[PDB]
């Protein structure tokens, strides 16, 4: 991982990264067991592997809020620290992989069509499509679960249109016996997300969008601990008389 | 290591130390390539074990600072990552544990008395002198040196005063090849500290003080890396027909 800058914006970078928090603790007064208790922690997050979850709930919502003000197409934000790359293809309409005890939850019918931002059809598009389960754990991430259970690569057909059915997401709290949540439990804070899809959305030359959607009456709508929730990606479902959920939802994609 | 510090205290804190970050990366525009390289720096920066030096170099000044604004006597100064606790004692007036190696370099002799703010002489007062050698290691940081080389726990007498002889500093590089060091270069800056000796000087009943000092007309004097040097510390020691160099200098203790 490289990143192509030079050693002046580092340096305006690092300045003012490093005076805003040497700020914070002359604003604040904050002594040397708070200091020493900081220090200790940062080991921590080291140690139980927990930087790119903290960074990801606490910082990369600033990193997309920056490449969002570049984009004129659908709202993007966060991946997360839950991708996973190459997940197997399925057809224009499918399911989703999923095992028995998913079988179980209310499904989720999810259509729509990949445009640009005319509102011109794309052929030979994707969807990357990945959540958790009712259980709030993702593949990859639990051993006890198959290696694509609720990921795939979604190809589109003929006019950019794909029908996708799966599960309804429940609520994700994040891991909390460990220095992330011990960071959030010594402040009184609360360790929950909105129930979500990930997507990563492409088509041949356009600017791929990563982005998430979520649901309208959810609970931690409006105190998601990432910051990562706009209005603009909130979906409201209607249930058929099948009665599984039903929503449409359409991606306009950017010029390469 | 505890803090005890409140919920309320705490979230106040984390709000604005992530409200300055976030707004340093809104404010330079900071991409998702620089966020990778970022997130993994952070991973390396635990697994060099570098907290503590990254911490100490960067951070530690403002705390000190903190510290500074509450206290009456001598000017204090950042502890660094090197602190070791009960340092073999020595008598009034000594000589510093040294190896043959040692015993090469210019002398410096360091004389003084440690006061209380109106001036009285004090008893049973302990100086803990320790810095590092000619070669820029600390003794328990590099396997070559015998654990209490330049380390150790002066008893001042009767009346406050201790007359200590050791080498005299040569400027300290922090570390490179490691993610601290490649922090710097990648900003083209410099890894320097000032040559300087640490100190923690105690006595009965008194609070503390930790501090540096350092040398006069010295190389990196007002560009110390861990911005950690002051006018009030700095020695200007002359030198004796002996050859050596001699300076005196007074601790002045806060009521504990
Ligand atoms: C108290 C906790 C610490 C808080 C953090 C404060 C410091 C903030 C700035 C530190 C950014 C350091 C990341 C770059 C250093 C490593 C560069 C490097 O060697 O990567 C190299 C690539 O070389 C580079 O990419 C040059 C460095 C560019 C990266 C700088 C962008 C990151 C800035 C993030 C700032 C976010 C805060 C606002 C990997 O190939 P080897
Ligand atoms: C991008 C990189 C990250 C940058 C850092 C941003 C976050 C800054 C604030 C995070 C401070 C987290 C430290 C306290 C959490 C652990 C508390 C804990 O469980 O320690 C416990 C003790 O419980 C406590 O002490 C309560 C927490 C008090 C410590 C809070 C003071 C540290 C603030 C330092 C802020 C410096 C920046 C300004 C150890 O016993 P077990
Ligand atoms: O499932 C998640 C866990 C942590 C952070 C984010 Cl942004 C997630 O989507
Ligand atoms: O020797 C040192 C190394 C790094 C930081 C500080 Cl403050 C030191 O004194
Ligand atoms: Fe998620
Ligand atoms: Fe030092």
């Amino acid at each position: 991982a490289t990143a192509d800058t030079s050693p002046e914006r580092l340096a305006a970078i690092a300045k003012d990264a490093l005076g805003a928090l040497n700020d914070v603790i002359l604003k604040h007064g904050v002594t040397y067991p708070e200091y020493r208790v900081f220090k200790q922690w940062l080991i921590d997050v080291g140690e139980g592997g927990e930087w790119p979850l903290f960074l990801d709930v606490f910082i990369e919502h600033s990193v997309e809020e920056v490449l969002a003000r570049s984009r004129k197409g659908t709202m993007g934000s966060i991946e997360g620290p839950y991708y996973i790359e190459n997940s197997p293809e399925l057809p224009s309409k499918c399911t989703l992989p999923m095992r028995e005890e998913d079988e179980k939850i209310t499904p989720l019918v999810f259509s729509g069509q990949v445009t640009d931002l005319d509102g011109n059809g794309l052929a030979g598009a994707k969807v990357e499509l990945w959540h958790a389960d009712n259980d709030g754990y993702y593949s990859q991430f639990a051993p006890h679960l198959p290696e694509w259970n609720l990921r795939g690569t979604i190809i589109a057909d003929e006019e950019g249109r794909y029908e996708i059915t799966t599960i309804q997401p429940a609520p994700y709290q994040i891991p909390t016996d460990g220095p992330t949540g011990q960071f959030i439990e010594a402040q009184n804070g609360h360790p929950w997300r909105p129930a979500h899809l990930h997507l990563i959305v492409s088509a041949p030359g356009k600017e791929s969008v990563t982005t998430q959607l979520y649901f309208k009456g959810g609970e931690w709508i409006d105190s998601d601990v990432a910051s990562a929730t706009k209005p603009e990606l909130i979906l409201d479902p209607k249930t058929g008389d099948d009665g599984k959920n039903y929503v449409t939802y359409n991606f306009v994609l950017d010029p390469a």
